[PDB]
């Protein structure tokens, strides 16, 4: 499913993402926008290390979910990577929360550092009623 901006903002808010570990809803939106274009079916294979980024938050198989085909990978969110390809983003949100409980927080995603860190991200939530 490809979310429309405000639809996603409210969906994330209802799922408890606003201010989760200090991360604003606008930061989560900027992350999803640059990681998948709000596409829950987005996938990116990384030929270099044989891992795959899954879903709306492009969560990687080397550490976060299990797809059975990633060399020496772990599964910190304890989910099949298939759970990260559902139209319903509850499991993906649960996993994203797990990612940020680690030391780096939102910085875990390099894309956030590149496209969201120290940027004006107000535009992501304006007019969404969140």
């Amino acid at each position: 499913k490809v979310f429309e901006r405000c639809e996603l903002a409210r969906t994330l808010k209802r799922l408890g993402m606003d201010g989760y570990r200090g991360i604003s809803l606008a930061n989560w939106m900027c992350l999803a926008k640059w990681e998948s274009g709000y596409n829950t079916r987005a996938t990116n294979y990384n030929a270099g290390d044989r891992s795959t980024d899954y879903g709306i938050f492009a969560i990687n198989s080397r550490y976060w979910c299990n797809d059975g085909k990633t060399p020496g990978a772990v599964n910190a969110c304890h989910l099949s990577c298939s759970a990260l390809l559902q139209d319903n983003i509850a499991d993906a949100v649960a996993c994203a929360k797990r990612v940020v409980r680690d030391p780096q927080g939102i910085r875990a995603w390099v894309a956030w550092r590149n496209r969201c860190q120290n940027r004006d991200v107000r535009q992501y939530v304006q007019g969404c009623g969140v």
